[PDB]
């Protein structure tokens, strides 16, 4: 439970006026990229935030692939099976995988991350006045 996680998502929410839920959004991005890279085989890692406990846990995924040609982002049909029989070809598959702390990175490194989505947002808003 890391309380520098929620601090920090008070101070972009009234700064940025958005939804707490949208910084950890970008922050997840953040983490998720940033996760990928101690792998270095591009491979595709989700991360989720818990607002309530203040922790987010790195999470990766793959897609179903019949002739899987980099198991680095892409899992074979009977992998998938073994993981979810339900799962098909064009489906994802989920796995958790080591996370990150918080606390090993400043909450500084995370408000650049936090501008660029924020900068992206001046161009246009989904809600605009």
């Amino acid at each position: 439970m890391n309380k520098e996680i929620l601090a920090v998502v008070e101070a972009v929410s009234n700064e940025k006026a958005l939804p707490r839920e949208k910084i950890f959004e970008a922050l997840e991005s953040a983490l998720a990229t940033a996760t990928k890279k101690k792998y270095e085989q591009e491979i595709d890692v989700r991360v989720q935030i818990d607002r309530k406990s203040g922790d987010f846990d790195t999470f990766r995924r793959w897609l179903v692939v019949d002739e899987v040609t980099q198991p680095t982002k892409e899992i074979t049909l009977e992998a998938a099976r073994y993981e979810d029989e339900s799962l098909n070809l064009g489906d994802y598959v989920e796995d958790q995988i080591e996370s990150v702390t918080f606390d090993r990175i400043t909450t500084q490194t995370a408000k650049q991350v936090i501008v660029q989505k924020v900068r992206e947002a001046e161009r246009a808003m989904l809600v605009p006045r």
